[PDB]
């Protein structure tokens, strides 16, 4: 019929995916560590600031609804299925969200909670075209990120960074991420190829050029002229589609969603809203 809940165990990282419980004493922290959402066992969902309670879910939250919980069996419990929902059978309460209307019943499966470096916590329809490092774990909401828009020409030689971690279309022609330790995480094996032109494209598509256009590697991932390439500070780098589906603050639901830029235009992994 559906999908069923297993237990959250992915404390202290910063995303809860879907249909996973968080239970009392489970926590989200932001990547920077400023910022906790914890699930306190008096049944008070909480964002903490430096360890002090800025933010408790309840009736006063825009964009939310709390409705009758009759069940005295459900345990305490915080978990996303499209919206999220607070069981807390203490209040006799569920507390929800209240999403942007849905597009399709896939987003069920794609959409998780991201608590990001700006302390907002945001419901994300997610979808990674191409993970080019499965082994390291997605880490969105991570001011220290490198995002490439499509349309984005990685130049030949320039070092691209994100903390530790860099991305370098390398003068032997090969494109080449390395993780924090200074070792290589995923490479496109493209040098002496003739490797001309390394470029994350307007469709979506990252692909690295030989001599004639030739092409060299690819990501596969054209037809998405929305997606983003990210390479995080743990050395991992995808391809994803992603968009906000509801927020604690910024949000509203007829607001258009975009990424945070830096004084330079470019753009980073936290979202905002306007008109
Ligand atoms: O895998 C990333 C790595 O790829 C290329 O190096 C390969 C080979 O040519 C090297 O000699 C050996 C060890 O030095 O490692 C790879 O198999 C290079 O493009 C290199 O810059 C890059 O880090």
């Amino acid at each position: 019929a559906g999908r069923t809940r297993i237990p959250f165990n992915g404390v202290g990282t910063s995303v809860l995916p879907a249909y996973q419980t968080l239970s009392a004493g489970q926590y989200l922290l932001s990547p920077n560590q400023r910022f906790k959402l914890l699930l306190q066992g008096d049944g008070n969902l909480v964002i903490q600031d430096n360890g002090a309670t800025v933010w408790v879910a309840n009736e006063q939250q825009p964009f939310s609804s709390t409705i009758p919980l009759r069940n005295k069996k459900a345990p305490l419990a915080f978990y996303v299925q499209y919206g999220a929902f607070l069981d807390d059978y203490s209040r006799r309460r569920v507390w929800l969200t209240d999403n942007s209307t849905f597009t399709s019943n896939d987003q069920w499966n794609r959409t998780h909670l991201v608590l990001q470096d700006d302390g907002n916590i945001v419901l994300v329809d997610s979808l990674a075209l191409w993970n080019g490092t499965p082994a390291i774990p997605l880490v969105p909401g991570a001011i220290d990120s490198l995002l490439l828009a499509p349309g984005s020409e990685l130049v030949q030689g320039v070092v691209y960074g994100a903390g530790a971690s860099k991305l370098v279309f390398q003068g032997d022609g090969n494109l080449v991420a390395y993780g924090p330790n200074g070792a290589a995480t995923w490479n496109a094996g493209t040098q002496g190829k003739g490797a001309v032109r390394a470029v994350f494209q307007g469709d979506g598509n990252l692909v690295v050029y030989g001599a004639g256009n030739a092409v060299l590697w690819h990501s596969h991932t054209g037809g998405h002229a929305s997606a983003v390439l990210r390479l995080q500070a743990n050395g991992s780098i995808a391809i994803l589609d992603e968009k906000p589906v509801w927020a604690r603050f910024g949000f509203q639901p007829t607001y258009r969603h975009i990424r945070k830029i830096n004084p330079d235009q470019k753009p980073i992994d936290i979202w905002t809203w306007h008109f």
